[PDB]
């Protein structure tokens, strides 16, 4: 599955928790935890569309409430291969 | 094809759907994604001139909405050669 | 014991006061400390899950009142699997 | 020729366009762009003092109008042999 | 001696005031300087109890007055063994 | 001559133009430039104290009216022995 979720936050404590909803809510993989500069923090799940929209959507209620709270969240559900070559396969 | 495309916004994720909507927009490589500090990301596009106007104006409209926004969209239609030693070839 | 405990702060000094406050509240290891950027610092524990309380709650009230301090005090008794990947294991 | 021309700007977008007006206005080379933090980005020229004159009133007019837009536009027609040691040579 | 003391500044000239005050001021070992993220700089000392009070004391009052100042001025007298796993031993 | 000058800016411009006039306003050796997190950048010189005290004024002076201006502007005639540990010896 291709679909792309993704929540950014202010700061790593509400991105941890986004990270946990999202994979809790819906069978995604979570492909990269991203420190942007400035505080942000970006993590982005693949899975099929259907699983992304209900992981993306439990993400940002969940994280929203934590700490500086809930910046983005966004989902394309299939990226241009040009896109691929900027995302994470694997986090670290 | 070397005009050179930018767009800048504040967080990543509005950079990850501007990349994608530049990329759909019109036949442009999707050269960079920068993180520049203090919360700003840039992504380069490279193409006919043609297309690389298509690219950047579909992207600026796109990544409005999304997250922290925009900053800036902008064409180069032809750098001089010094400024291609600044410009990535490839990203990561 | 898998239960995660996290606290943000603005600055690293109220982020090792949390730690140790943390660390000596109950039966938990500090397993990360990290600069997430913008001056946000996340210190990390695992435990059992009535040490992660313990410890996160000691951790909140001493930092909060250390320079520019707390930003968020949050518990994940059980994170997803997926979750573990972005998690680090040892600090240094 | 070892006069030095230099703009910041607030992201690399207005960077960018500066780096290209300044070399496209006089015969300068574009020695370094650096991610100063905060979102500050520098861009470094060397030339002779009257093509260094030319390039930064190019490149601050230039990029005044894009993105966040301009910091600084400053020239030092001779630095002294200790400042060698921190301007770049080459850019990457 | 294990005694902890930690001066955090905006900027890094008052840091290293801070610094040169604390060493000055009791017989303390300058253990690391960190650049935070956001401009943050703390600094962190090693001693005996009273030596790291007094270190402390006349490091907060000296950095103070320079440059954007000070943000926090803190003593562990004796850190959770789990706390040294952050604490750096050497600087550089 | 071990006396310690230090100028700190906001950007590097204002850094680059502190470094000249300190380097050209007595015998001072420039032997740091230190981008510090948050948009501050800090340059360091050491001299015999005459020397320094001549070189922060000038640098002060100089860079005050550069881009976002200056910070802070600090001499330490001698710093403790501990303190070398964390000052550069060379730039890059």
């Amino acid at each position: 599955g291709i679909a792309l979720g993704m929540i950014e936050t202010r700061g790593l404590v509400p991105a941890i928790e986004a990270a946990d909803a999202m994979t809790k809510a819906a069978e995604v993989r979570l492909v990269g935890r991203q420190f942007v500069g400035g505080g942000y923090v970006t993590v982005l799940v693949r899975g099929e569309t259907g699983a992304v929209n209900a992981a993306v959507r439990a993400g940002a209620d969940a994280c929203e409430r934590v700490g500086d709270g809930l910046v983005a969240a966004h989902i394309i559900a299939r990226v241009h291969s040009e896109v691929e070559n900027i995302l994470p396969k694997a986090p670290q």
